[PDB]
């Protein structure tokens, strides 16, 4: 399963990012860049211009009608509004699902990075402090024994090699903090956006239902209030279309080159080869951690051989401080367990799956949901324009 | 993230399973057992009895009305039907999402098991065939050299140890086939179920819309066909409630003890320690594969030591057919790569995540969707009962 850009992503990416004063920006995902933000603002301003044109057209139509089948038009408008609200519910659910998929992927990546850091730090601190303490305690036990201290200093050098090899592993403390911040911000924004769109759907349904009630019961003050709220809802729906279009364009622009964006943004705290390994994930047997993991496992194996040989030969001679030998053997066993867990976590599979899940959430689900919310906004605008244009005819009966 | 049974699961599991002849049957999940299937059939028969009682009540009410505000009742029935169809859409989407989550989890577990089997088989066949061929070819190269053949036979014994250790790993060929069959069946059943419920929603909405149309236009002939279709839709909705209730009870009974069910069903194909390891993720415990992976890595390290020492020493003397030594070194490098990939894949994390994702799909999403579909069925039955009971009054005006 390798990522491939969907069709709608590459259609939306083809949308000219033209900026404010009609100057073509390069249209490559780069938030913070003035030109890209200006292109998004230009899309928002285009949607606002469409809103202004629609309001002007509605005002002109009402002026012409009031200075110069309607039930069928009202029924058609209500049906179109109901279809729009259904499409909006579908799009809102899809966008929320995509955002939550991204949140889960980020949380899983954060958990894996924190686990890698925890094992690295624990193994290093253990093999330093506890091992040096045990060897120092054994130092006096093996009194006047040249070979039995040569083997202990060999153990010390091998532990130093272990610590040196582990220290060369990437530290994900910064990356965990960035992922936590991104996850919290995504959760906050997604919650507020879903709540706002749910309130918009509820308001739209209430307005349509009360307008139908006023049509049935021939209300006078009720209908005027519903038309005022209809103008307000048309304004709000065009603003929602602006937001949905800008967000969808930005999302498609990012999703065209997600690996490129991730490589560029993570040049600081993550090495290039590690990022390429976790993003493209070649099955060609080339892992940046392979050499250090092999060195660590060889060092652990060697120390186990020396400690086992010492235990086999120290019992006939001393048999006094063998509790320290068993403690060291247990420490090496736990270190090998930590080795297996680490070489499992530093593997591509989990992080590549998390990255692919995040991309699927924010492109296959989030972007489709944004498109459907834009379709909702356009359909609601059309329905409410039809409701307002057929306004005076029902008002004058 | 550890699995915990939700509240609604333990409420639904508390539902008595009393069989057909009112004999209490065990509530533990056992689809193959006859008594459990009889309890599910009893739940279906209870729902059918409720359907029959509702039909009898409707017939009695119509007989009383036809042998002896209505617009408000029709509007209330239409509103309740619309709410029911919305709840049914939500439940259908949720159930489909849960089933697809289960399908994805099963596919991921299948991919991991297939990869483990592929690495094991490839490494075994390589270390047998290619290594024996290279050593046999080197046999004549090191003619009349006892030490350089003792080292080669040592390499042969270490390769045999590698093959023996790898052969002790579980073979997932059977589990792969079972997972493929389960995923295919789940996909087929989910597709057909979603299509059937979508058709039911479409039919219900069409019937309600045409009934509302005939209410205003006073077309009695169409409303007789709509009454017949309403009786049929009430029957179908009660059948759907039967299916949803039985499936929800079965799902809750399974989900109370998913670990127990998985352990009991997978007793011969998979060793019990392996199942416990991948189900209760023993991060603080131990891995059943740790000993064999340690033996395999130690063997690879040893053989690399002998081959490196031989290459360092054989080139100055012979320098003939040393491409075989480089090929053996490349083979050992690829074998260490396969070792790292295997010890990554045989880890607990990936399979435990797949299992937890499957449980979340079929319990947090599938069961909730089934409950909402049952609520849809009950609400649609109530709405159509209200539509039929207010039948003769609108018919006779
Ligand atoms: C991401 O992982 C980090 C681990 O580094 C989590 O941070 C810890 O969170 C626990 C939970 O309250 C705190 O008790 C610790 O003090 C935190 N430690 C550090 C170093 O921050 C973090 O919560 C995780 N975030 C997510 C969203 O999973
Ligand atoms: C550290 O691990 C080793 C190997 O697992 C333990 O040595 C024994 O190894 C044999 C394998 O030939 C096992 O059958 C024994 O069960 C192991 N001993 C025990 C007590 O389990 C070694 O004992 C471990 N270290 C400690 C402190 O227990
Ligand atoms: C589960 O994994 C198995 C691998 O053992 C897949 O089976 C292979 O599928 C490919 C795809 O067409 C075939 O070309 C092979 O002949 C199959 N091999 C065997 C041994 O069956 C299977 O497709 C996977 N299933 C899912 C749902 O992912
Ligand atoms: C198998 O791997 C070893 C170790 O990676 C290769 O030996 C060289 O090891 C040093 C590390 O001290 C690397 O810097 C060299 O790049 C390695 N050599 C090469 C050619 O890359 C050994 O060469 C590998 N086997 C083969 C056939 O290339
Ligand atoms: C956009 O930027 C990329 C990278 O900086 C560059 O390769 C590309 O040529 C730019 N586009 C244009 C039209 O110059
Ligand atoms: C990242 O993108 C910016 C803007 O296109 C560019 O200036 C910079 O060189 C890029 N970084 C890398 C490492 O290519
Ligand atoms: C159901 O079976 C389990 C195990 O076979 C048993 O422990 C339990 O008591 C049984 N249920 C009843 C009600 O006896
Ligand atoms: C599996 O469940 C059946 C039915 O409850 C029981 O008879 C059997 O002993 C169980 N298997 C195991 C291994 O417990």
């Amino acid at each position: 399963v390798d990522y491939i850009a969907p069709w709608w992503v590459v259609w939306l990416h083809s949308v000219p990012h033209v900026g404010l004063r009609l100057q073509p920006v390069n249209s490559t995902f780069s938030p913070g860049d003035e030109s890209y933000q200006e292109s998004l603002l230009f899309l928002g301003l285009v949607a606002a211009v469409c809103l202004g044109l629609n309001l002007i057209f509605l005002v002109a139509y009402l002026v012409c009608a009031c200075h110069c089948c309607i039930t069928w038009t009202a029924v058609v408008a209500g049906l179109i509004c109901c279809a729009a609200v259904g499409v909006g519910f579908y799009g809102n659910s899809e966008t929320n699902d995509g955002a939550y998929q991204l949140m889960y992927s980020l949380d899983d990546a954060n958990h894996t990075f924190s686990g890698i850091d925890a094992l690295v730090s624990g193994t290093t601190q253990k093999m330093k402090v506890d091992l040096e303490q045990h060897l120092a305690r054994l130092s006096e036990i093996f009194a006047a024994r040249g070979d039995y201290l040569q083997t202990l200093k060999f153990i010390q050098q091998m532990a130093g090699s272990v610590v040196v090899q582990l220290s060369g592993l990437p530290v994900w403390r910064e990356v965990t903090m960035e992922l936590t911040k991104l996850s919290d911000q995504t959760g906050y924004v997604e919650y507020y956006r879903w709540l706002s769109y749910l309130l918009l759907f509820i308001l739209d349904l209430v307005i349509c239902l009360i307008a139908c009630l006023g049509l049935a019961k021939r209300s006078k003050c009720l209908l005027a209030s519903m038309l005022c709220c209809g103008a307000l809802s048309l304004l709000l729906s065009w603003a929602s279309l602006a937001a949905d279009g800008s967000a969808a364009v930005a999302t498609s622009d990012f999703c065209v080159a997600p690996d490129t964006f991730i490589l560029n943004v993570t040049e600081g705290q993550i090495s290039t080869e590690v990022t390429r390994y976790y993003l493209y994930c070649s099955q060609s047997g080339s892992s940046p951690f392979q050499q250090t993991l092999t060195t660590f496992q060889r060092a652990l194996t060697t120390m186990q051989i020396q400690v086992a040989g010492l235990l086999q030969f120290a019992v006939p001679l001393f048999s006094t401080a063998e509790e320290d030998l068993l403690a060291i053997q247990l420490l090496l066993n736990s270190s090998e367990s930590s080795l297996h867990q680490l070489t499992a976590m530093v593997d591509c599979r989990g992080l590549h799956k998390d990255y692919l899940d995040a991309l699927a959430g924010i492109c296959y689900d989030g972007l489709q949901g944004l498109l459907y919310l834009g379709l909702f906004s356009f359909l609601a605008a059309l329905a409410f324009s039809t409701m307002i244009c057929a306004g005076p005819r029902a008002w004058k009966h």
